[PDB]
């Protein structure tokens, strides 16, 4: 169908934070093979696979519905900073662009 | 039990944001029910009743992953006003405090 844009918001090994724009197209795309390839491309942390696609899916199901998700981190666990869903420190950010 | 503690983040008329602080209480509270509460205080729109619950139920399933959501409100939008979900217009922000 139609590619749906996409951002997801969340820190890199550097602890900065950026918007990583991206396209979902339905049918052709699925949410954990797009999830792999951000992770492929070291922008994701591999841990986060499985919760990225599944956020992921989440919005992909009902876009014009469901726009924007903020969830933990299976990455953010495992880090000394201390978690805070506000600032995206162990939570990152899924939004339709 | 410590309830769940949320805000409902909803742009009035006056195009002002407002934040409405609610609790929730699993397995005493139902998400409608809580719902119909903030549309009996005036501050939710009744045209949103399902909606909102809808998104409610979501959140405090799982509220420590789940954090943040953004959605389509079917009160919709007036005047001169198209659905804005950057700016919450036509679109609600419900998050875990
Ligand atoms: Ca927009
Ligand atoms: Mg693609
Ligand atoms: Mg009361
Ligand atoms: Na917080
Ligand atoms: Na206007």
């Amino acid at each position: 169908k139609i590619p749906i844009s996409l951002v997801l918001r969340l820190r890199n090994s550097k602890k900065e934070l950026n918007d990583i724009r991206f396209e979902f197209t339905p049918g052709r795309d699925t949410a954990e093979g797009v999830s792999q390839e951000l992770i492929s491309a070291g922008l994701v942390d591999g841990r986060d696979l499985v919760i990225v696609a599944a956020n992921l899916q989440k919005i992909v199901e009902e876009p014009q519905s469901n726009r924007s998700v903020t969830f933990k981190l299976a990455s953010g666990v495992e880090g000394s900073d201390i978690p805070d869903d506000g600032k995206l420190i162990g939570f990152a950010q899924l939004s339709i662009s």
